[PDB]
């Protein structure tokens, strides 16, 4: 008979297929289709490996403007896709990659790098042995016949991305058991009703689902559940408008923001937002009452989001906390493609981001994240903490791998550990002016550990003090490489600044760097200007700034 994908649902190991798989990379697929590669093939087998049967899984892909020509201009302008491939397992596995008949042979490197996993060649395939980790692993298989340069910073990374989510089976926690109570499971197509349902949970079973361009996901206020299988890929972005005590979005499907221009209004028919009103659709969005409210996320993957991945309405953001886990954020082409909020107490662990402007955002206390893999684009620090002057304390960044970066210029704020201009007075973050602090305020107890910049990087810290700054460690950074000094995305600085009201001088206390690296050269005292190119900490500040060796 004809031949046909052949997937796998067993205790070892699950796959997936879609029937209405799209072959295109230049417009907007079908509402019931999916956008699949056609350049890189999937098959998983359970170790051990032998002649057996190996299983498929879909290959998604991502274009920059999701297929609409006119929204390319939101873009970097780089013609880089991403394509991308989950599936479940809780035993040791081989991932087969396959490209074309006509394609030669290639080497590939697998990025992060430490993962060290054995590859293969053989039958115009590779292979990789995925060993089990309750965590999963999150990774970027990179052909090096398909490295290109984008320019200006000359970074070499693959045109067409290839990323890999092995992730562990999922839980009754994650996943709504047999009889779970007050559920609503919509049939493939459009989704209407979810707004004013009176079901508690949404169940989106495999299948393809779609809310169109002009309507999203709103969920209503009795909705405290919806679940994306493995499988189901769903078109739209997600509003709760439940105040209790916990709203949760798990499953490892995918919730796709393909559909909707950049920066689209909700407010204004989903057009276009005008003036920058920072009213862009989320792809996670939820209210405020007035009692704490937790947001618990785990194993969906976002995929092309058409403003900041997440914010939460209300005048006290301090009652929500969120809890991520096995999350991934692709196809995220479009300018002001945040990651995700991390308000107070988070716990987030175990996440793929590919972002265009701010990745970590440290705006909150009692925050620990850890064992991320992030794809930074062209714009905005990798971590943010600038923008607003705030009171943060005791947060914990460990295990973060940027596998990728591309500047162009200062403009785009670079740097591994940034802090941009105030914005209600320099809305592009970049400003001369370093009046307009608040010594009243403090950034204290901070630790950034584990850090590891492949390729070319931007500067290890561009920090703007506009509150005061205390106990401030970096522990172990390596930046394999640096971008060009032309482009000047890579000098170091951190200029003394002044509070807005009464001009007292911002100040900056125990602000250390350890274990800090430069491709084979560790960076000291001595040459840290030389090799580490950090010579903008001003003489103010010059002190506080130490070199743990
Ligand atoms: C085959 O794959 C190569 C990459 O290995 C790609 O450049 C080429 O366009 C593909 N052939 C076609 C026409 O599908
Ligand atoms: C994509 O852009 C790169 C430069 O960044 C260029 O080398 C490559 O030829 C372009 N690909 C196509 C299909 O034009
Ligand atoms: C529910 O959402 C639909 C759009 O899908 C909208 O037309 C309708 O007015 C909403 N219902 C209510 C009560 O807001
Ligand atoms: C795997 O099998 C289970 C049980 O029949 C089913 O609920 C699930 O949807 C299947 N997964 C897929 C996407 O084939
Ligand atoms: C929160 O609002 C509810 C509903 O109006 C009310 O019953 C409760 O007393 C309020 N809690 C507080 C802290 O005032
Ligand atoms: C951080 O956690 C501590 C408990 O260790 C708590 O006292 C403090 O209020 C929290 N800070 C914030 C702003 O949530
Ligand atoms: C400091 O922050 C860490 C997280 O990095 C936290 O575990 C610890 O309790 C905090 N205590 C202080 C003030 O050192
Ligand atoms: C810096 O900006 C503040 C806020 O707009 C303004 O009040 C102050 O005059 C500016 N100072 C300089 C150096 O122009
Ligand atoms: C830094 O890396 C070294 C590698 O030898 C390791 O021993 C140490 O525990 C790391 N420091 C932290 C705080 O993780
Ligand atoms: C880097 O950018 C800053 C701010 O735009 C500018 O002051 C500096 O001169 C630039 N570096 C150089 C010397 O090109
Ligand atoms: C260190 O790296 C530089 C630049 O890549 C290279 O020229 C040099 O040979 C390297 N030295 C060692 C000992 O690896």
């Amino acid at each position: 008979r004809e031949f046909m994908a052949v997937t796998a649902n067993n205790s070892q190991l699950l796959t997936w297929w879609h029937n209405t798989g799209e072959i295109n990379t230049q417009t907007p697929v079908a509402d019931g289709n999916v956008r699949q590669s056609g350049l890189y093939s999937v098959k998983v087998q359970t170790t051990p490996a032998s002649s057996s049967l190996y299983y498929d899984s879909f290959v998604y892909l991502a274009i920059p403007g999701n297929g609409m020509s006119d929204q390319l201009q939101y873009t970097q302008g780089y013609n880089q896709t991403q394509a991308w491939t989950s599936f479940l397992y809780s035993h040791d596995a081989t991932v087969k990659i396959s490209r074309n008949g006509s394609s030669a042979n290639s080497n590939v490197v697998i990025r992060p790098t430490s993962l060290n996993f054995p590859v293969r060649y053989d039958n115009q395939s590779v292979y990789i042995t995925v060993p089990y980790s309750p965590t999963g692993y999150r990774f970027s298989v990179e052909f090096d016949d398909d490295l290109i340069s984008l320019a200006p910073s000359g970074a070499r990374q693959p045109e067409n991305a290839l990323l890999i989510f092995a992730s562990p089976f999922e839980n009754s926690s994650t996943k709504p058991q047999p009889g779970s109570p007050n559920s609503i499971a919509p049939a493939p197509g459009r989704v209407l009703g979810l707004n004013t349902t009176s079901a508690s949970t949404v169940v989106f079973n495999p299948g393809v689902y779609y809310f169109t361009g002009h309507d999203h996901m709103v969920l209503s206020s009795s909705v405290t559940w919806v679940y994306f299988a493995p499988g189901a890929y769903v078109k739209g972005a997600v509003e709760f408008l439940s105040t209790a005590s916990e709203v949760k979005a798990s499953g490892h499907g995918v919730l796709s923001g393909e559909q909707y221009v950049w920066y689209a209004d909700p407010d204004e028919g989903y057009q276009k937002a005008s003036g920058a009103n920072n009213n862009g659709l989320r792809m996670w969005r939820g209210t405020l009452g007035n009692s704490s409210q937790t947001f618990v996320l785990n194993g969906v993957t976002v995929s092309a989001p058409p403003f900041n991945s997440m914010d939460w309405s209300g005048n006290s953001l301090d009652l929500i906390t969120c809890r991520v886990d096995d999350y991934k954020q692709v196809g995220a082409f479009y300018g002001q493609t945040d990651g995700l909020e991390m308000y107070p107490g988070t716990i987030l662990q175990d996440v793929f981001y590919h972002t265009d402007d701010d990745g970590l955002k440290m705006y909150y206390s009692n925050v620990t994240a850890r064992n991320i893999v992030m794809w930074k684009e062209s714009v905005a620090p990798v971590v943010e903490f600038g923008w607003t002057p705030r009171n943060t304390e005791n947060v914990l960044f460990d295990n973060v791998d940027v596998i990728h970066q591309a500047y162009a210029n200062a403009g785009n704020n670079p740097g591994i550990f940034g802090a941009v201009n105030n914005y209600l007075y320099a809305p592009d973050g970049l400003s001369s002016n370093h009046s307009t602090g608040n010594s009243n305020m403090t950034v204290r107890n901070i630790t950034w550990s584990n850090f590891r910049a492949e390729g070319s990087s931007s500067a290890l810290f561009r920090i703007n003090p506009i509150q005061n700054l205390d106990n401030i460690s970096i522990k172990n950074v390596s930046i394999e490489s640096f971008e060009p000094l032309s482009i000047n995305t890579t000098e170091s600085w951190m200029p003394v600044w002044y509070d807005l009201n009464n001009g007292k001088q911002i100040t900056v206390t125990d602000f250390s760097i350890e274990g800090f690296t430069v491709g084979n050269t560790t960076i000291t005292a001595s040459n840290a200007a030389s090799v580490g190119r950090i010579d903008g900490v001003d003489p103010a500040y010059a002190g506080s700034v130490h070199y743990i060796d």
